[PDB]
């Protein structure tokens, strides 16, 4: 491939045809592979095309591992407000984009995609509001469906040339600085020349794309969750074929005779295979001759199988930083700094997960707010996004810390809200909203004592007696 | 579970989207609705024009199964609501295409024909854009929407299958056959599969004996039947591991755990369910944003700020919780109205029952309000004060 | 990095606070989950003249305090 | 690189030779016409209920002991 200087006004699909759709379907081969991966059927390096029994066990064995640190990654992920430097409160630009665009939603499978493919997309183009005003349209593209060029891999912000492809398979759109191209896409493999391209002049600058890197790498090499651990997976679900393979073979003892003689029910041509010979705890087996040899053949213990499986899945969930006792056995009774140590690697590695994609959603807010004009939002470089606490602490320990700290080290009590669990930010501000209310339920709920209502309400009582 | 509509800046559900989920018996269906998106993997409410018991306007909403449904969307990760949506009714007999601001009705006489002697039915009530809203049970970038039944599918078949495996190795080979060697044969007549009730006594009393010193009496092993039991136990914590679910309601007993290794172990679980609160609660704002908008009501509408409410679904004992809150309302001064709501055991009821009975004329509330260890305080103690100081 | 739980940080930092006399500015950032972004929220809205934060500042277990308490006690003495 | 050769041993030794195989002497050979490795699907059936026989008293039916499989798991822990 080629970085053409030029846009090709006139030629665009001369240059797609045969520089980008190679290249397209070269690459989204590999990620239809890998998403095929992610949701179980993970890849059979030993598989037999000859025995449908051994077929059918291998894919009865098939249990999705992957899949399951992926959703478990993409679900401790939330961003909630966008925390300006020095205001507390969210300003009214970007976050009405944020609320207005439904983000909410979308930013679970934003991370999804991110932690599985590698390398999420995020589109944002500019539109009209409900109301007739300036609202920024935001979405989220799937690499399945989207290739971003870029002259520098490592640090380039936004892309130079990207092609795009609808999820109806009917539009292919080119999405160059400052025009927007669309195609058609009537059949997978043509690009008729009588189609009449259309070009779109939008205004947006650069390329309006944003790339939510899983890991952060000096030399590219952008990987996803699901590929870097292919192989202990691959390991995990080979063991249960074995073990499905020991137990459905070779698990009850064999009674087998010996001595006897052969050829009998006239010769049975596999004939009436309903024999239907009695054996039960009453009947006991005996035969005209004392040739006769009653053998059995031990059956395989099935323990090591039950053991390498544990070991291999507690491997998986070592590798990936995802707490053991979430995939197999069950946690002990460990207290507040054994838990903290035992979840620290996973807190870490979802902080740095939340640090690059709150990098990826300010350039994308800093996107949106400069489509609406908006400069302060463009100039703030240092506003970052807020994220809800992932800690593994139990409600009563970090609130008594948490009052501890208000009342020795004297924190502000309104930004501690919003740390216990089970309050967001939609509670903080009906807290603040409704704090001093002029009905008596919040007055009464505010002056309150150990020993019955205080404040004015008690002061009440006290003066009429003073009286 | 779905409880009141707090819009932004306000602690009191509005009497608009609110009361049309009251009125729709909506505490019902949701788990129904919940159920259908977490099995199928998208289910599908539909909010149609009606007119109220005083004869308002009363938006009717109904959940139809997807096995009765079938959306038509040309944006499948991005459209909100269907462009072209054929619905069939449960009774089998009518069947119904929603365009965008017309009610298509056909008839469904046989399954397979659709005779044009029928005269086709158009409404048209006017409702915008198509009233259906998908219920999807997670969130994907590029479509693929799955239910939490069929991603477990292999899973649960190498359980049965190791169960099936177990009840063979106990129904056919599970106690020790007695055989005998170098006895006689064809006895009894020659037996011709005639008088099967040999009857032979044997019990503790009873001893065998034959009369021919070649005679040898075996037994034959029987399955030790305890590798099944282990891994019928490892694929069923593997079940309930891959499915984000505690595993001592699936296995096992739970150990003396604390409050903290609870809350680890719950986590996971805790998270997942917060994911399909989230997105099940936009789909609820959608359905109730479009149940204003059929009724007018621009305020509504115009809305999308407003979020529904769940209630708490920690897994944290009544003590610890009660105790931590007073904490935190007694230090960190948060506001203790809200608190209420929190502890289990209380819903949005109690909390409006406490707020509308809480500073009566009555002599039980006052009495009740102004309490002190050592007996009522406030104007009931104040009285007695001043008596024996007048 | 320290490997240490929220609840014996925060104790151990707020008795040192109070007895070693320590500036509790500095001690805010130790906590673990704050950064330096909240340190700078905080000290940037600490005095603000809204009803909040006065009677979040001066707060007390028997209900708010300052001059929130002051108020109706130079009423009650009028 | 140790830890993987461990692992690939433990691999080498759960695939190779883990079940305790069956295995038969003193019974004739060549059967089944002289089998030129044709009709591959003889589909011998085999079940709890079924009871292996012969036509001929010399018929020995041995098993072969399978790796306990547990040294590996403590080596790779090491």
């Amino acid at each position: 491939i080629e970085l053409p200087d030029a846009i090709s006004d006139g030629e665009v699909r001369k240059l797609v045809e045969n520089e980008f759709w190679p290249e397209f379907v070269r690459r989204r081969e590999k990620l239809d592979r890998i998403a095929q991966w992610a949701r179980g059927e993970q890849p059979d390096y030993l598989i037999q095309n000859a025995n449908r029994e051994k077929r059918a066990l291998l894919k009865l064995a098939k249990t999705p591992w992957l899949g399951l640190v992926v959703t478990h990654f993409t679900q401790a992920l939330f961003v909630d407000g966008y925390r300006a430097e020095g205001s507390k409160e969210n300003a009214k630009g970007p976050w009405q984009t944020w609320n207005a665009n439904k983000m909410q939603s979308k930013q679970i499978a934003i991370h999804r995609a991110a932690l599985t493919y590698g390398y999420s997309y995020a589109r944002v183009l500019p539109g009209v509001a409900l109301d007739g005003a300036n609202q920024a349209e935001i979405h989220g593209v799937s690499p399945r469906r989207l290739l971003a060029l870029y002259e520098d891999q490592i640090n380039d912000e936004y892309p130079k040339y990207a092609l795009e492809l609808a999820n109806n398979g009917k539009t292919v759109r080119l999405y160059t600085d400052t025009d927007y191209y669309e195609l058609r896409m009537p059949s997978p493999g043509n690009f008729p020349n009588e189609q009449v391209i259309k070009k779109v002049h939008h205004g947006v600058g650069v390329c309006p794309f944003v790339r939510y890197v899983n890991m952060m790498d000096l030399d590219g090499f952008t990987m996803g969750e699901v590929e870097y651990l292919v192989p202990v997976a691959s390991k995990i679900d080979k063991t249960d074929y074995d073990r499905l393979l020991a137990q459905h073979y070779n698990s009850w003892k064999v009674k087998v005779a010996t001595g006897i003689d052969d050829l009998s029910e006239d010769a049975t041509p596999e004939e009436q295979q309903r024999a239907k010979l009695i054996l039960a705890q009453d009947d006991i087996l005996m035969h005209g001759n004392h040739e006769a040899k009653f053998y059995t053949l031990p059956e395989t213990s099935l323990d090591g199988f039950i053991a390498a499986h544990t070991q291999d899945v507690e491997i998986l969930a070592n590798n990936a930083q995802v707490p053991v006792w979430i995939l197999n056995g069950q946690l002990a009774n460990l207290s507040a700094d054994a838990l903290t140590a035992a979840t620290k690697g996973t807190i870490q590695k979802l902080y740095e997960r939340q640090v690059t994609f709150g990098a990826a959603h300010n350039q994308v807010l800093r996107l949106a707010a400069h489509v609406e004009g908006d400069t302060e939002g463009a100039r703030d470089f240092t506003a970052s996004v807020s994220w809800q606490d992932t800690s593994v602490r139990s409600l009563a320990q970090a609130v008594d810390a948490y009052g501890k700290a208000a009342t020795m080290l004297g924190m502000p009590k309104e930004f501690l809200w919003g740390l216990i669990p089970g309050i967001t930010k939609t509670d903080v501000e009906a807290m603040r909203q409704h704090f001093n209310d002029d009905d008596e339920m919040t007055q009464m709920l505010l002056w309150w004592t150990p020993n019955g209502p205080g404040g004015e309400f008690a002061a009440e009582i006290e003066v009429d007696s003073q009286t």
